[PDB]
């Protein structure tokens, strides 16, 4: 949850969005992108 990147834009199309940390989820708003955000938080 507390992920390093909290609120902080990721990508899917990156190569560890929001991936290997301390559990974190890559939203993947907008059009190309996304935040790490928290898991079902």
């Amino acid at each position: 949850a507390s992920c390093p990147n909290v609120g902080a834009v990721c990508s899917p199309f990156e190569t560890k969005p929001c991936g290997n940390v301390k559990d974190c989820r890559c939203l993947p708003w907008g059009l190309f992108f996304g935040t790490c955000i928290n898991p079902t938080g």
